[PDB]
C-alpha cells in the first residue's frame, strides 16, 4: 500500500541519517 | 493519495538532514 | 486535506533543521 | 480539527528546533 | 481527544529537545 | 487506549532525549 | 494490538538514542 | 499488517542512528 510505501521510505531516508552520523564517528577518529 | 504524497515529503526532508550532516563530516575531515 | 496538510508543515520544519545543520557545516570549514 | 492542529503543534516545536541549531552556528562563527 | 493530547505531549517534548539545544549554544559562546 | 498510550512512550523517550543534551550542554560548560 | 507494539517500539529506540547521547556527555566530561 | 511492518522498519532504523551515536562518543573517548 501506498501508505506503508511512504513510512518505508522515512526510514530508508533515518538509516541514510545514521550513515552520516557514522562518517561523523570516522572523521573525529581521524 | 494526499497523505501517502505528504509522508512522502517528510522522508525527502528527512534525507535532506543526512546530507547535511555528511557535510559536517567533510568540514572535520578538512 | 487539513491533515496532509498538516503532515506537509512538518516536512518543511525539518528542511529547517536541514539548513541550520548546513550552517554549522559553514561554521566549522570557517 | 484536534489531530490536525496538534500535528501542526509538532511542526512548530521542530522549527524551535532549527533556531536553536541555528544558534550553535552563531556562536561557533563566534 | 486523547490521541491528539499525546501528539500534543510529543510537541512539548520536541520543545524541551529545543530549549536543550539553545544551551549547548550558550555553553559553547561562553 | 492503547495507541494513545504508545504515543505517550514516545514523548516520554523524546524528553529523555532532552535531559542528555542538557547533560552535553553542562560537560561544556564545565 | 500490532500497531501500538511498533509504535512502542519507536519509543524503545528513541531511548537508545538519548543513552547514547548520555555516553557523549561522559565522553567530553573526561 | 504492513503498516505495523513499516512502522518497525522505522523502529530499527532508529536504533541504527543510536549505534552511530554510540560510536562518536567511543571516538571521543580516544
Amino acid at each position: 500500500g501506498e501508505i506503508a510505501q511512504a513510512i518505508k521510505e522515512i526510514a530508508k531516508a533515518i538509516k541514510e541519517i545514521a550513515w552520516a552520523i557514522k562518517e561523523i564517528a570516522q572523521a573525529i577518529k581521524g
